[PDB]
């Protein structure tokens, strides 16, 4: 018998041979403990998505009288509420749990250190005419500067996005960014530059792929493959924009996932028991039973498997990168 545990799988719920299994009571004790954070993303449902607001509100209000009760996964039949087992990727009940975050540009009001790549504001008519490789060289004045970054790869990701949030470091609020314009030049395809070099496969190319691709190389490197594309965007600052999945829901950290839309629809709510981890991205025997909701959708994440948003910034980041994990998941539904 070969049945690892060494990233949070667990052998203690038998065999399961379907992909839902209607249980008795939840194989978890105590209650979830990020109540509030799901509060708070119903709230973001309620007001971005009344649509999908009403076709799962009996969900999310039956679990809401649950959980101000008390919250005890031994109390959710009085409420109406079904708990389903997911049966997992190895029909055991683990489901396989990555992270995801959205980065952030970290940046510096004047050079200094690594921060010496500039983010532009729209320049006069005559300064718009420069190229990218120009750009870099120094063509625009420092006026036009919003900010000093400390990757030209990132400039280039939020180039290509047309937004992106900048923080400073110095405590204040992060602040968004997006599209104010661009210069005369006709724009060229830097993923097909880095497929026709033999560095990356055409079934392989992505913006993570080149986002990648970009911490692993110096900024010469990545200043001569960058350079290859002459166009070049000019920002403009913007009311902070809270980030949306594909549900254009505002996504709240750990109180939402990336689901397969196949098996498990937007909305959905989840009951899941989350392997905890520390510093060093290590399983330490620990749970966390948390709910969450089905909000956004991905290429790579498909089955039985689930993308927990992690949030903003360097903190999420380092949670979302050393995330391949296995925890239980039951999906809530109320009793039809």
């Amino acid at each position: 018998s070969s049945k690892p545990t060494d990233r949070g799988q667990q052998y203690k719920d038998g065999k399961f041979t379907q992909p839902f299994s209607l249980v008795n009571q939840p194989d978890a004790v105590g209650a979830p403990i990020n109540a509030g954070d799901f509060a708070e993303q119903i709230n973001h449902i309620r007001n971005s998505s009344p649509r999908l607001y009403g076709n799962q509100s009996n969900v999310y209000n039956a679990v809401q009288e649950w959980l101000r009760a008390g919250g005890d996964t031994r109390n959710m039949r009085q409420f109406g509420i079904d708990a389903w087992q997911m049966e997992g990727a190895d029909n055991y009940g683990n489901v396989q749990f990555t992270g995801y975050y959205t980065p952030v540009i970290q940046a510096r009001h004047t050079r200094q250190g690594e921060f010496q790549y500039p983010i532009y504001r729209m320049p006069p008519k005559r300064g718009r005419l420069s190229s990218r490789a120009e750009i870099y060289a120094g063509a625009l004045s420092d006026k036009y500067i919003l900010a000093y970054s400390n990757s030209l790869m990132d400039n280039f990701i939020m180039d290509v996005q047309g937004s992106g949030y900048i923080d400073f470091g110095d405590g204040s609020p992060l602040n968004f960014f997006s599209y104010a314009g661009k210069n005369g030049h006709a724009y060229r395809s830097i993923g097909k530059v880095i497929i026709d070099r033999g560095e990356v496969k055409k079934e392989d190319m992505s913006m993570q792929a080149i986002r990648h691709w970009g911490e692993t190389h110096s900024e010469a490197e990545v200043r001569e493959l960058l350079e290859q594309n002459p166009s070049f965007v000019f920002f403009k600052p913007q009311s902070f924009a809270p980030v949306k999945g594909a549900s254009a829901v505002p996504l709240v950290g750990r109180a939402s996932v990336a689901s397969d839309r196949s098996i498990i629809p937007p909305g959905t709510t989840l009951l899941a028991e989350v392997p905890l981890l520390d510093n060093n991205g290590k399983f330490n025997g620990q749970y966390e039973l948390r709910l969450m909701v089905a909000l956004d959708v991905g290429g790579a994440i498909k089955g039985q498997h689930f993308a927990i948003y992690q949030g903003i910034g360097p903190e999420a980041g380092h949670r979302a990168g050393w995330y391949n994990h296995y925890g239980r998941v039951w999906v809530l539904k109320t009793a039809p």
